[PDB]
């Protein structure tokens, strides 16, 4: 599917068997699940301490956690960061894995 | 051109006749020039007070300024926000104008 950017590009993905609406963000180097979302997952793996991320408002502490993402018939097994951010974002690391491309 | 997201999707655009490397960010609702970049523009228009933007680290104050952007043979005349952020970002407002699309 093609997102023309009239609205924020969001889609539902299954993370640890829980359908979540996520933002597809080419400006995010890495993917981050909101703490609220991490707490609603049907299954959770261990929490590994992380070393933060930065954005427009400064830096925020993170932890990392193992997840399985299902979308586009792919089963991706990776680590995602967790942080108190406003929305769950799929960044370049997972976007590359799913085959997403930005065309200008 | 197609960005496969192995690296941050950046490109050079001319803003007020000044070539700048900008980040193409589908996660940004609106475009923001860094203060450093605004100060290096060959030409600058008036500054209009704005009402901030938010991101991962909280909110940051902004002002808006009229600009002309040239890229892909288009001449776009619009307003961009200015703020002390780490990089200049072209968000959905300008991305839509240039015809960019994200494909998943
Ligand atoms: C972890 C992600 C980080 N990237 C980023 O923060 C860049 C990424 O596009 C982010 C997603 C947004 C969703 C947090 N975008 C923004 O912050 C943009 N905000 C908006 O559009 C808001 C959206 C927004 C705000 C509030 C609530 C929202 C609820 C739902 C949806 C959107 C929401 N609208 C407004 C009107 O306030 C700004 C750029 C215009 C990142 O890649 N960090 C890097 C490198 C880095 C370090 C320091 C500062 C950076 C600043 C920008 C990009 C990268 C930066 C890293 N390695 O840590």
């Amino acid at each position: 599917v093609t997102y023309n950017l009239e609205k924020r590009p969001t889609t539902i993905v299954l993370i640890n068997d829980t359908p979540l609406n996520v933002l597809l963000d080419t400006g995010a180097d890495t993917s981050v699940l909101t703490t609220a979302h991490y707490n609603r997952l049907k299954y959770r793996g261990r929490k590994y301490q992380g070393t933060g991320i930065g954005g427009v408002g400064g830096n925020v502490e993170t932890f990392s956690t193992p997840v399985t993402i299902k979308k586009k018939g792919r089963h991706i097994k990776t680590r995602m960061l967790v942080a108190d951010i406003p929305v769950t974002i799929l960044g370049r690391d997972i976007l590359q894995d799913l085959g997403a491309k930005l065309v200008l």
